[PDB]
């Protein structure tokens, strides 16, 4: 029997041979299926990444999806993003071009080898909350459309990498370091970068759903230490890092620093604003101070959201805006594109940039910067707590889209829950160490006063 436990807020993700299996794939399958039938659609593209699990359960999941009347197109073994972009436009099947505009992808994404799951789009929408839990209602409720789909394997890729290599011209090569952790990412991401002209140092970038070297997640440090080595012992100049499904992008420069994706956003939104004056840019509660100001100055308008891929999406959705970004690394171009996160195309935009100047690491180096704390952990009642009765000495608004956001002259503190795990997550920045220090000291005393008796991370 299937457990509620694998439905979560924008995905759903399990462990093979405990919460996940050829049997569970095939009712997500059916489920989904059948919602895609009750909006009118007939057709799903799927898709995996390269995990060992991948075969058999993104087939059990096409049987389920055929189960309910609705027609699968098999991508096969692709990034993410691609999967998203075959969802996105007319694809050339043998039977006759077919628009498909639902898709899910088979991933585990950066997790573990054992782990999976999938990732959603129903009709051009990257479900969540409760339209996810209403899969797992149809399952448990066995209420399910009926039919018989037909079956198609399309192979997308070439029109993918002729669809960015005739947008994108590099003024002139570049030499790069690019790490897959033997995820999906590797085959296509460097098949991509030489159709763009760039020589490659590859590291992992063959398929290995044991991940033996290091996991494909680049939001922790020690996962980029092979690409910061490499860029010490060659020529190359810039280091890129793909997570497991190729949804995300680390950037490391030559002399080895990190770019976060909120300064990323930064250069992008430069360059997207430069095109198109005045319109808006997304970005998270968790990005810098410094995006606001350089948004305005550039011409354009900053809109702070909330954090959680699919909700910077819906919210790009609605407003139209041309770029939105996460501090977690997902990055959406609409402008010249189709408004979908994707770590690989992210990286030729990047080096559409990146090429017009000799040194591109002094060019991402001299991006704004501030001092930093890394993540804390201390969810819900308590956020409230705080929002009702805090006295935060000094601050000059304290922001509520998404926890609490307070906001100083010189930096900002932010509280607030989690979307998977039950307990409430703290960053801290400033403009200087003695401002980081003032600022946790401020929160220190709100906490301590909310929750009297906890014991603080900081
Ligand atoms: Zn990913």
């Amino acid at each position: 029997m299937i457990s509620q436990s694998i439905f979560k807020a924008y995905d759903i993700r399990g462990v093979i041979g405990k919460t996940l299996d050829a049997d569970v794939a095939r009712s997500i399958g059916r489920a989904f299926g059948s919602e895609v039938r009750a909006q009118g659609g007939d057709a799903v593209v799927v898709a995996r990444d390269g995990r060992l699990s991948g075969p058999e359960l993104v087939g059990a999941l096409a049987d389920g999806l055929r189960a309910a009347g609705v027609d699968v197109v098999d991508v096969g073994m692709v990034p993410t993003p691609v999967g998203y972009f075959a969802a996105s436009v007319p694809l050339a099947l043998s039977g006759g071009e077919r628009r498909v505009d639902s898709c899910i992808v088979v991933t585990g994404s950066h997790n573990p080898p054992d782990y999976n799951g999938f990732k959603m789009v129903l009709r051009g929408a990257a479900i969540y909350g409760d339209q996810i839990q209403g899969l797992y209602k149809r399952i448990v409720d066995a209420r399910f459309e009926t039919g018989s789909g037909s079956y198609e394997q399309y192979d997308v890729a070439d029109q993918y990498v002729e669809r960015i290599v005739g947008d994108i011209k590099l003024t002139r090569p570049l030499k790069l370091v690019v790490d897959a952790g033997n995820g999906v990412a590797g085959p296509l991401a460097t098949r991509l970068f030489k159709a763009l002209g760039c020589e490659l140092v590859e590291l992992f970038t063959d398929i290995d759903g044991n991940f033996p070297n290091h996991h494909p997640d680049p939001a922790h440090p020690e996962n980029l230490q092979d690409v910061i080595a490499k860029l010490k012992a060659t020529d190359a100049e810039i280091g890129f890092a793909f997570d497991g499904d190729g949804d995300r992008l680390g950037v490391v420069t030559k002399d080895g620093q990190i770019i976060y994706p909120d300064r990323q956003l930064m250069l992008f939104a430069e360059e997207v604003l430069s095109r198109n004056p005045g319109a808006q840019i997304i970005y998270d509660v968790k990005c810098t101070r410094n995006l606001a100001r350089w948004v305005r100055e550039k011409g354009g308008e900053p809109l702070m959201w909330k954090t959680g891929h699919s909700l910077v999406k819906a919210k790009l959705r609605e407003t139209g805006a041309p770029l939105a970004g996460e501090m977690s690394g997902h990055v959406f171009f609409k402008d010249r594109w189709y408004g979908f996160d994707d770590g690989l195309y992210t990286g030729a935009r990047l080096l559409e940039i990146l090429a017009r100047v000799a040194d591109p690491s002094a060019l991402l180096n001299g991006l704004p910067n501030a001092v930093s704390t890394p993540e804390l952990q201390l969810n819900v009642k308590l956020i409230d707590k705080l929002r009702a009765d805090a006295k935060f000495d000094g601050a000059d608004e304290v922001v509520t889209i998404d926890g609490l956001r307070v906001e100083y002259p010189d930096g900002f503190g932010l509280a607030r829950s989690s979307n998977t795990t039950p307990v409430v997550v703290l960053r801290f920045e400033a403009t200087s160490d003695a401002a980081l220090a003032r600022i946790q000291d401020d929160f220190r005393r709100a906490l301590k006063a909310a929750k009297p008796g906890a014991n603080l991370p900081f």
